[PDB]
């Protein structure tokens, strides 16, 4: 009679009135997520494996990547295999509504979890490279720690709204995977919305802005004051000090190409939703959702590439423990060097 009933959960109409997309497309899909859920899984337990137990990676500012890499970790095996990809080979979520909610309350949890783990990290980026040298302060473990307490909470409470009917989670596009209902327009889902896209989106959104545009907006009073200190018969010994500027700025363009990373990935999906939810619903198509929905999930399993490619403590450690992975990114002594000087202090000038 239908191609799309799910005796566990109630499909909204307007996924119903489309007709079903052939084999081929959810084979795809399933593989594909699948394949998101091994690099996802995979490199992320990279992260948390190294940075947990390299000596060289132990600050407090680096728990952020951590809880960054659980959290891209945990949406990727959620996300992924098998209620996703077994629900795609089978043409229809066999789940039920319980995991269903979990799935979507789970995807939204640590995709509001990595964006303001992000926005923590810009903050530590600020106060060592956005504030003037004389005033630079480094993460404790102290603050560290209360901060990602935050970042639970609030990823916890602008995730659980429809757990309680304040929104719902239920099946969207193809029907194979869960997320949160941006259909239905009343007063009590539109709120919801509004709010996950306001404070669990745009608001880590301007901590992050705020922080990289005061990074910015900060490099030149830096680039006077690298010189006022420089001629202050400040020694050869000024070097150093340069190398740990130079090796925090790189950090921080890091920071900004994982946030880049993310919101290229969302945004579309975002959007998508938005369109649904505020203007031609004839639009949001079993595709029109669907594929940027991929798009958006796959955002979990990057940062652990970036971080291959271009964070050279991690580098190091990687060809040292798992050195097959650097195989077309080859490492090299010279990558650790500005960390060497940074470091390698001076004896009462020397
Ligand atoms: C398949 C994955 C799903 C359905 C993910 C659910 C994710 C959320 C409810 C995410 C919320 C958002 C962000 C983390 C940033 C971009 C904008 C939002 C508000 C859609
Ligand atoms: C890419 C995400 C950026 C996270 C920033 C990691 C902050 C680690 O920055 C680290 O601070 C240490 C001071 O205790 C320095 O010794 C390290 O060289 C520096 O890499
Ligand atoms: C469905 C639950 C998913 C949560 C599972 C997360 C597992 C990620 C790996 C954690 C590694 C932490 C290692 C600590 C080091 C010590 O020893």
């Amino acid at each position: 009679e239908t191609w799309w009933y799910n005796p566990s959960i109630v499909v909204h109409p307007h996924w119903r009135e489309f007709d079903q997309v052939p084999d081929a497309v959810y084979y795809s899909l399933g593989i594909f997520i699948g394949i998101c859920g091994i690099i996802g899984c995979g490199g992320n337990g990279i992260v948390i494996y190294l940075f947990t137990k390299t000596k060289s990676l132990q600050t407090p500012a680096n728990m952020f990547i951590i809880n960054l890499a659980f959290s891209d970790f945990t949406f990727s095996l959620v996300n992924g295999f098998p209620l996703m990809t077994i629900s795609c080979f089978l043409k229809k979520w066999i789940f039920g509504f319980a995991a269903c909610k979990v799935y979507g309350f789970i995807g939204g949890i640590f995709g509001f979890m990595s964006i303001m783990t992000m926005a923590m990290i810009s903050i530590d980026r600020y106060n060592v490279i956005g504030r003037p040298m004389a005033a630079s302060k480094k993460m404790s473990h102290r603050r560290a720690f209360i901060m990602i307490i935050f970042v639970w909470l609030w990823s916890v409470l602008w995730a659980i709204g429809p757990i309680f009917g304040w929104g719902a989670y239920t099946l969207e596009g193809v029907l194979c995977n869960c997320s949160f209902d941006y259909i239905s327009r009343d007063s009590t889902t539109r709120s919801n919305i509004l709010c996950m896209f306001i404070l669990g989106f745009f608001g880590p959104i301007l901590i992050i802005f705020f922080c990289y545009f005061n990074i910015v907006m900060s490099v030149s009073n830096h680039e006077k004051e690298m010189a006022a200190m420089a001629k202050r018969l400040n020694a050869k010994e000024l070097r150093k000090a340069q190398a740990g500027a130079n090796a925090e700025m790189r950090l921080a363009k890091i920071s900004i190409v994982i946030v880049s990373q993310f919101l290229l990935s969302w945004s579309p999906y975002a959007v998508v939703a938005l369109l649904a939810q505020f203007g031609p619903l004839e639009w949001v198509t079993p595709y029109a959702a669907q594929l940027p929905v991929m798009f958006a999930k796959a955002s979990a399993i990057h940062n652990p590439m970036i971080y291959s490619v271009s964070h050279p403590k991690f580098r190091e450690a990687i060809s040292q423990t798992f050195p097959w992975v650097l195989t077309c990114c080859q490492f090299d002594d010279k990558e650790t060097e500005d960390d060497k000087d940074a470091e390698t202090e001076i004896p009462a000038g020397e």
